[PDB]
Parts: structure tokens; sequence; C-alpha cells
């Protein structure tokens, strides 16, 4: 019995191995997955932009909200007629996002280039805002370069966040693309200087 | 000895019991998320049923086809400006039309849905949302139930996988099965009404 | 402990049973990737080797006026070191995209202020993969005069009496010969029949 019943243990243990092993290549591919569906998504958002602090209306349809559009373009670049547009429509005192889907790119990122030299954008006066549209998940790495961005910001590095989550800067006479944080560990780990700067924020 | 050696093996099994379920709920976001961008991306599209086909066809033909049932069906959507196309081909196949207007897509649905029957030269066709294989098969999984509500302004969703939500008494309610619908409208004779015939009641 | 044993060995089958289901749906998650991304690139066109520097919309018609005669709605122009970058262009038609492809094939040869560039797909990765691996079969039937074409998503074409036959994958293609023996003679070990 003794013998049956440690040869039982033994390929059970055997048998757990193999399942830890079968379990990090599941992982990794589960992993692959869900990066290649943020990447996706962004793809498919890029035509997009989201109008932020525009009032609701009533029984406001794609006319009126392009009419809206209009409006915007008028009082902030008004030689940025009729621009081209797949969709556009809503995503309570806080009115709701409109997401613009262009039919062209070059005419979202000519609208957003517009609204960032100009800084503030009003409609009749009152500031709103116009964003990319991105996955949620590249939002997030977005938001999380945040500490990173404002402290190259206040020590002169001309910093930039776009697509996805990129982050970019100048070092040496040039700019410099980060496309995640470990990336930028690479970079500074190099660097003295730079090093002192972000290393709490690296988290190295 | 022993004893040490199956009590290690028992805490094992309960760490790849726990990554393993958390592997399986990234999986089923994985799956949900998939049909999402499937319905995102087809949303400019109708599904055109059981148009007959060619030897051989082109963008060209397949359009000027469009214009036939648009002339055919319903003449007065187009009066005022031409519907835009951006490109229709097969996948008797489907065609698939894209337009330049999600606006237009919904225009031309309403205008079939609101004509009944829509024909080709006489003979019946179907002009249809254009879907994932999964948010497809969950409305099928409903049947006339979701059109019917559609039709009657109720908000119809699929949620993932084939859960069905609507809105009534201002309040969204969600359904796994049907049988969980007939408790619910059991007690709502407006609703009841309108749904008996579909659930087999 | 042989109660103890015994569970443990249940656990372990369960646990073996329910990661065969996950790893179905990874699958199913992976191949429903690879789908999509083919769909949403469809109307893609890579170009290889041009020069860094609106202006990208005018080189593409500075291409297209240098090489095709002949021969343009584009939603997006877009670039992806001392290389080039590739350039991606995204075409409102998936016509368009197959008649530039078609031009280039023909022509042989393509330039930009006469010095060649490379006009290719742009697909998934899987699918990219699939092309590639038809490669020895390819090779083949070109050699044997069989005029092959590999087009979208990876489907292998060639001539066969006359008639132009299409093979989604190699499973296909050796169901196929399996009625012809001199096509299976030719193709047997490239087929890894
Ligand atoms: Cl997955
Ligand atoms: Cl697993």
């Amino acid at each position: 019995r003794c013998d049956q019943l440690e040869e039982r243990v033994s390929a059970a243990e055997d048998e757990i191995n193999e399942i830890k092993r079968e379990g990090k290549f599941r992982e990794k591919r589960i992993k692959r997955n869900e990066q290649s569906l943020q990447e996706i998504w962004d793809y498919v958002k890029r035509p997009n932009l989201r109008l932020i602090g525009v009032p609701e209306s009533d029984v406001e349809n794609g006319t009126k909200l392009e009419n809206t559009l209009q409006d915007i373009i008028q009082e902030n670049f008004p030689n940025l007629a009729n621009v081209q547009i797949q969709e556009i429509q809503r995503t309570r005192a806080t009115p709701r996002h409109i997401i613009v889907r262009f039919t062209k790119v070059e005419m979202k990122e000519k609208m957003l280039r517009a609204a960032r030299e100009k800084g503030r954008v009003t409609l009749k006066g009152k500031p709103i805002r116009l964003t990319v549209d991105l996955s949620a998940e590249t939002l997030q790495a977005r938001r999380e370069w945040g500490p990173i961005f404002n402290i190259l910001k206040e020590k002169n590095f001309q910093p930039r966040i776009s697509y996805p989550a990129k982050l970019s800067f100048i070092s040496e006479g040039e700019i410099k693309y980060f496309i995640d944080k470990q990336m930028l560990r690479d970079f500074v780990t190099t660097r003295p200087a730079l090093k002192e700067l972000l290393k709490e924020a690296l988290n190295m």
C-alpha cells in the first residue's frame, strides 16, 4: 500500500509541475491577446475626437450635432463650409462627451492641432475641451505618465504625450519617444542627471 | 514524510485554482471585448441578403443594384441627395454595404423596416444590421421578442454574452433566460400583452 | 492520508480539464483577433523604402504619377533609426488597394524620384506568416508555370485545367491533390503529406 500510495503522490507532483508550466504559457497568450485588443481599439478609434463640456440640447440629432460642430469651428478656428463625418453622437448636471468620428483621420488631426495651438477653446465664451478617443487601457497609460510628465515639464524637457500613449521629450538636441515606462527606465539608466530626477517616479 | 509531500501538494493546488480563475475572468473579458469591437467596426454597414449573384461581379455592378433596390422600395429616401456608399461587396452570398455616414445606414434600415417587404425585381430580399457572429446569435436566441421590444421603443440591448436587457418603468432590467422574462412580465399587463405570443405564453 | 491524495487527484483532474476548456477559448480569441485585424487592415497598402522629410498624400500621388500611367480616395496615410519607417496607406475602398498592388506586380519595379521602393500588403501577423509559409509551394508552382498568386487573406490560387482554383490554407490544397496524381507528386514533400 505504501508503494502504491507513494507512487500516487509522485505522479500527482509531476502532474502539478506540468500544470504550472501550462499555466505560464497560457498566461503569456492571454496577455498577448489583451495587448492586441488594446491596440486594435486604439487603431479603430484613430479617426475620433472627444468634445467635452458642450451643453445638451433638445431633440439633439446628428444634424444638430454637426451644426454645433460647425459653431465650434467658426468660434475657434474659422478657416480650419462642411467637414466630413462618418458619425457623431453623445456617449446629468454634467453634459455627456460628444464623440465625433471623422471620415478622414487628417481632419481629426488638424482639429486637434488647431485646438492645442489655441489653448482655450470655447463655445459661446465658456470652455469646452477637445481630446483624443482611445481604449480604456491606453487612456489609463496616459494618465499614469502624469507624475513623470510634470517633473519633465518642471525641469525644462518639453514633454508631450501622443498616440497611443507615448511620452516624448528633448534630450540631446533631439526628440526622444518612449512607448511605455520600461523603455524610459532603460534610457535614463544611462543618463545620471535624468536618473536622479526620475528615479522615484519610475519606481526604479 | 509522505504527509509532508501531500500538504505541499494541496497548497500548490490551491494556488493554481486561484490563478486559473484569474485567467478565466480575463479570457471572458477578452471574448466580450472582441464581440464589442466587431459590433463597433460594423456600425456603418448593412447586410443585404438574398440578392442573386453573377458569375463575375465588381463594386460598380453591386452599387447599381443597391440603386435599383432604393428606387424599387424607398425612392424618396434618395430624392434630395444621393446615398453615399464607401464600399459594397460580397462576404447567394450576403452583400455588405458600407455607408459613408452611419446616419444614412440608420435611415435606410428604418425605411426597410417600415416598408415591411423589400423586393428586388419582385423577389423578397432582406436588409439588416451587420453584427458580430456572437451578437447576431444572441439576437436570434431571443427571436421575435427582441424585435417587438425594438419596435415598441423599449431600447433592447444584448449584453455579453447573450443577456437581454431593456428599460421598463424607467429601470434597466437584465434577463439570462426566457423563463426569467416570463416571470417578470406576468405582472405587467402592458408588457404582457405585447410579448405573450412571443414567449410562447 | 489516502483520502487526501484521492481528493488531490480529483482536484488535479478538475484543473486539467478546466484548463483545456480555457485553452480552447484562448485559441478562439487568438483566431478572432487574426480575423478582425485582417478585416480592419484590408484596405491598407504598405510603402517601404520612402525617405523621411498632406506631404505624405502628395508623395503618394507622386508615386502614382511616376509609375502607373492608367491610374484615389484615402482614409489615412501615416508613418509607422537610419531606415525610414514604412508608410501605411489606408484607402477608402479595398478595390483601390487591389489596383495599386496589381499595377505594382505588373510593372515589376516601382520607383520614387527614380529610387526603387516596395508596395506590399498590411495584414495581421498570423496572416502575413501564413502567406510567407506558402513560399515553398508558390515557388514550385511558379517554376512549373502554374501562374500562382497569393491574395487576401492568405489564399493561394493557380491555373489548373484552364480554371483558377483557390486554396484557403494548406489543408485545402492537400485535399485537392488527393485526386490529382501529377500535382500530388509535385507538391507531396512541400505539403508534408
Ligand atoms: Cl484570451
Ligand atoms: Cl488555465
